[PDB]
């Protein structure tokens, strides 16, 4: 009679709640779903050992088309539970099941779990100087669309920040680095000219967040493109006007140049 | 040596993490501060039981003032960890405090839990649509500013949505409620004429995040500004131009008028 949408964490399986864990072991029935998102440190093995009970996973189809048919269903006479990477509802396309649980007659509840939304709070720069978010898209095409540099430059012209988030491609285990997302970003940059993205321009790397020693660095493109960042996953962020605490903790905690301190106010 | 920045969650003691727990036990000394943001289902006694060591909380001006007199200088001999409620570093100036702690040659790491920045998701809004975020302040004087609500017109006109933090004094245990930030916009509506926030606009509540019943209600001012939404802390979002499946969740999860799913493409 009862659904629960718990979050994972981001990195091993130890960034679940104490809230998702007791809830997860009470449940009769376990789904998850591992596609959405890269969970570098950790295997269904150890969540299992962990959650004391075999987990079903769904794939992509499973989730997008038989939801209502493969986990509704036990959630009419028992508690389920839905495990994902980070945040439950993060994903544009989860909160979508909650309407299913409704229609079917399931009671659903949410267990939140960190997100890479707030964690990127660990870069020093102020979350509410977020704009609007998007995604590097990996290319398709000879010729192909780039909405996402467009985000960029409408926030930067408010002096607002950009989280960036990089494609991947699950069954093909392929993870976009920062560097990718840089190289593609330049090339956009040449065919639009917007001044958004340029060789000096001041972008954050951050990768791996959740695990205690996460990359974290900023500095201008041409001195980060050729950096190695270690495994993914890997997220870019484009920042507007600093605020000086801002800078500072650039400098201090993500090796920025002092010159950045220089905000020209 | 270590100074460990530990998220307790949103709303109970359970809403910190598995890694946060064993890091917190592992630790010689735990510190906490709970001013910058109400945890309604929990205490202090609740957490220190489910940690199994004693607390020393930390006022404001402990932590402002004397963190680098009062948790630094023990960190740089033993293993200490720093409890905040939400995510450690979303509050803007707890990062700061990772400056002080490089400087005094004691290394730090960052444990996240649940945040009201990703939280929101349970809304049904994407979240990448959020733009700029701003804080709805406690009115001081009989003339006071108002720019969070030039940030939702901001936002509004490039179709994001708004996140509204809502006030509140600590020590005088006073929340602003969703209600109360209604009243309020509504006031400067009328002095600023924006069209920004008046009676028919669409605005969503989400009271006491993180516990299992949270109060997801959408609809429009004139409807909502009467409501009840229980007990604090509140939060207050004014949407931007909703998808049809943000409308959908937002008529089927949170009570919004069946009118919003003729969104007028
Ligand atoms: N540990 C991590 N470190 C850096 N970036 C990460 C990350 N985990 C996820 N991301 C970024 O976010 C993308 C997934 S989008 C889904 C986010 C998830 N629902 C949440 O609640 O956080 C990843 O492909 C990557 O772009
Ligand atoms: N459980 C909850 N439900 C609704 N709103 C909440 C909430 N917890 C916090 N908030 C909102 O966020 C404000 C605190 S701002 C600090 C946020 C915290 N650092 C984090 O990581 O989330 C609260 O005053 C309220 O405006």
């Amino acid at each position: 009679m009862v659904l629960y949408f718990i979050g994972l964490g981001l990195y091993d399986e130890r960034d679940i709640t104490v809230k998702g864990l007791e809830i997860a072991k009470k449940c009769d029935y376990v789904f998850a779903e591992f596609y959405t998102s890269l969970m570098a440190g950790t295997t269904l093995g150890r969540i299992q050992k962990l959650i004391g009970k075999e987990i079903r996973v769904l794939s992509r189809e499973d989730v997008e088309l038989n939801f209502e048919n493969i986990v509704l269903p036990l959630a009419k006479e028992n508690d389920v539970a839905f495990l994902t990477p980070g945040d439950p509802l993060v994903a544009t396309t989860h909160a979508e099941l909650r309407i299913r649980a409704k229609r079917a007659g399931v009671e659903s509840y949410v267990i939140h779990a960190p997100s890479i939304y707030s964690a990127v709070g660990i870069t020093g720069l102020h979350i509410y100087k977020f704009g609007k978010s998007a995604t590097v898209a990996y290319p398709e095409g000879n010729m192909f669309p780039t909405s996402y540099y467009d985000v960029i430059k409408e926030n930067a012209e408010r002096g607002l920040h950009t989280l960036l988030f990089l494609d991947i491609k699950a069954e093909k285990r392929m993870y976009m680095t920062a560097n990718e997302a840089m190289e593609l970003l330049l090339k956009v940059e040449d065919m639009k000219k917007g001044g958004v993205f340029t060789d000096d321009t001041l972008v954050v790397v951050l990768a791996r967040a959740g695990s205690l020693n996460p990359t974290i660095r900023a500095g201008y493109v041409k001195d980060l493109i050729r950096e190695d960042f270690g495994d993914p996953p890997h997220i870019l962020i484009v920042p507007g006007k600093l605020h000086i605490v801002e800078a500072e903790y650039l400098v201090e905690i993500a090796g920025a140049p002092r010159e950045i301190l220089r905000v020209n106010v």
